[PDB]
């Protein structure tokens, strides 16, 4: 099956799944200086109050924090997207080293990690459904980088000791995602796809400009977690994101001047 080795990483995903050379597919570099402000963007609404988180899982290429979405409670809404869509899940891809894990890249800089807030367009009924349409999901992607320590992230780091392999959970009720994200909301959009196989062409993807600052000891024990499961050789979870793929015929949308 597919990982992030040398044998069965990103350069492999295409034999299995050919849409990995696809026409939007996800990540991609932002060239900030050729990416167009549009001024007809709306503003973007994220509604996290009544948040759901339920629990966490390590699904053996990164850890995801599950909410409930069988009810319009977190949703993101406004910006380039039409409709409601409402937060499933979240998770980040990150490095072996500070100077990597982020998939996307601003002027081909790379970030510490990347975190991920998914949301499905509930005009589709359901998650499995809403994959399938180009339109189906809505990411807010946010760039970490390491200095401070992010408050509202410390509350996962210190779970992640009992989700050390793959398939392990633990239950995250309560967790509020409205302190994982920056002050200002200005955004970059465009097309694009999920980062892991089945690598669909379903996202409208929503990149924050502004990173959030983790600690060095936070990002430390994202490093500790392991892609294997228990009782099998320790193979640790870090550089579990895919590089940039070709813009082709894409244009990048800024939301700010
Ligand atoms: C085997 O995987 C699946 C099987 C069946 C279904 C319906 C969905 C998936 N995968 C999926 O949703 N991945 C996925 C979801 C959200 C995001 C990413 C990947 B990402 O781009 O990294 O960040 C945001
Ligand atoms: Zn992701």
């Amino acid at each position: 099956h597919w990982g992030y080795g040398k044998h069965n990483g990103p350069e492999h995903w295409h034999k299995d799944f050919p849409i990995a050379k696809g026409e939007r597919q996800s990540p991609v570099d932002i060239d900030t200086h050729t990416a167009k402000y549009d001024p007809s963007l709306k503003p973007l609404s994220v509604s996290y109050d009544q948040a759901t988180s339920l629990r966490i899982l390590n699904n053996g290429h990164a850890f995801n924090v599950e909410f409930d979405d069988s009810q319009d409670k977190a949703v993101l809404k406004g910006g380039p997207l039409d409709g409601t869509y409402r937060l499933i899940q979240f998770h980040f891809h990150w490095g072996s080293l500070d100077g990597q894990g982020s998939e996307h890249t601003v002027d081909k800089k790379k970030y510490a990690a990347e975190l991920h807030l998914v949301h499905w367009n509930t005009k589709y009924g359901d998650f499995g459904k809403a994959v399938q349409q180009p339109d189906g999901l809505a990411v807010l992607g946010i760039f970490l980088k390491v200095g401070s320590a992010k408050p509202g992230l410390q509350k996962v780091v210190d779970v992640l000791d009992s989700i050390k392999t793959k398939g392990k959970s633990a239950d995250f009720t309560n967790f509020d995602p409205r302190g994982l994200l920056p002050e200002s909301l200005d955004y970059w959009t465009y097309p694009g796809s999920l980062t892991t196989p089945p690598l669909l062409e379903c996202v409208t993807w929503i990149v924050l400009k502004e990173p959030i600052s983790v600690s060095s000891e936070q990002v430390l024990k994202f490093r500790k977690l392991n892609f294997n499961g228990e009782g099998e050789p320790e193979e640790l979870m870090v550089d579990n994101w895919r590089p940039a793929q070709p813009l082709k015929n894409r244009q990048i949308k800024a939301s700010f001047k």
